[PDB]
């Protein structure tokens, strides 16, 4: 078996093998890169996503959400605050600021410590699932916004249509943003790239190994728990590395940095923060491989968790006995 310690793989495709995006996701897969929840691609040389992120300025925050957090610095939830509107040339200025900017550090390791420490003591606010796309219409290798669709693919796979559309979000991010505890809508992979900025550091527990994530966060967020099933699917809990390590959970870490590629894996349970301002795009997939995930994904049914209307096929044809309890959460 190909990676048994479930590591994080980092991957070098050539421009030949950068053609065929299904059939690299797989090579990666025989690699043993799914056991791991994460993997790294690291682009060819060639390659470039746009020529230059100089236009980017006018670009609409509708919804900046500011993250303020309650608990403890190790395990901490974070409810998202609504603020008004600003543009992508307003937020970075808001992010530069002095109230905002990442903090003199010596690495990636310092800068990591700095944000368990003192986390929960700010409040930074993040640009998030604002749907559109930075690749140019002329990149044809790797390019988000064309990728196979998760309704072709249940389709191919399974004979049905369903309505739906799979487009891709943008993120615009600051010093300390958080990205809480979770795996994607119905255990879908996801694809993250950094467009520019400032890195993103990751967490990931393997997949094998998620539901000893759940166990822990049940003890942790004991009330939470109460209240859903699913509830790391509200998409607010967090828990540190020192508590993670204190806790028996195994789990592995790696920093992204622009121009980079980041696949995340069927119920490979992930979380992380960014080091200051940055922008990445990101899109949920799916593989012949998904289907058995999404067919025994959870879902929470409270309320808390909203979501896309094109989750609504998903529960429909593959968890039928669920259906009805979910839609009504909807
Ligand atoms: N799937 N990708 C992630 O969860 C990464 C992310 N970064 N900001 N919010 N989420
Ligand atoms: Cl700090
Ligand atoms: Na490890
Ligand atoms: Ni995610
Ligand atoms: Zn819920």
């Amino acid at each position: 078996a190909q990676n048994p310690n479930c590591n994080i793989m980092i991957f070098h495709p050539t421009k030949e093998e950068f053609n065929d995006f299904d059939k690299y996701i797989a090579y990666m897969e025989s690699q043993g890169a799914h056991r791991a929840g994460l993997a790294k691609i690291i682009p060819p040389k060639e390659w470039k996503a746009r020529e230059t992120y100089d236009n980017i300025s006018e670009i609409l925050i509708a919804t900046p959400l500011q993250q303020v957090a309650s608990g403890r610095a190790g395990v901490f939830t974070q409810y998202h605050k609504k603020k008004k509107a600003m543009t992508v040339g307003e937020y970075r200025h808001l992010a530069n600021s002095k109230k905002y900017q990442t903090p003199p550090h010596q690495n990636f390791e310092d800068l990591e410590r700095k944000y368990w420490k003192n986390r929960i003591y700010n409040s930074p606010i993040y640009g998030a699932d604002i749907s559109g796309s930075l690749f140019d219409e002329n990149t044809k290798q790797w390019n988000l916004g064309h990728l196979g669709t998760i309704q072709d693919l249940l389709e191919k796979e399974c004979g049905v249509v369903i309505e739906g559309v799979n487009t891709p979000y943008l993120y615009f991010g600051m010093w300390k943003t958080t990205f809480a505890w979770h795996t994607e809508d119905m255990d879908l992979y996801s694809i993250n790239y950094l467009h520019l900025g400032e890195p993103k550091t990751w967490y990931v527990v393997p997949p094998e190994h998620g539901q000893r994530l759940e166990r822990l966060a049940r003890e942790l967020f004991p009330g939470s728990s109460r209240g859903c099933g699913a509830f790391l699917r509200h998409k607010v809990a967090l828990i540190s590395p020192t508590v993670l390590k204190e806790n028996g959970i195994p789990f592995n870490r790696i920093t992204q940095e622009a121009g980079e590629f980041m696949v995340t894996f069927p119920y490979g349970y992930h979380a992380g923060f960014n080091h200051g301002f940055n922008c990445a795009e990101a899109i949920n997939f799916a593989t012949p491989r998904w289907i058995d995930y999404g067919k025994m994904a959870s879902q929470c049914s409270c309320g808390e968790a909203r979501v896309t209307f094109s989750m609504d096929a998903f529960v429909r044809i593959l968890q039928p006995e669920r259906y009805d309890l979910w839609k009504r959460g909807q």
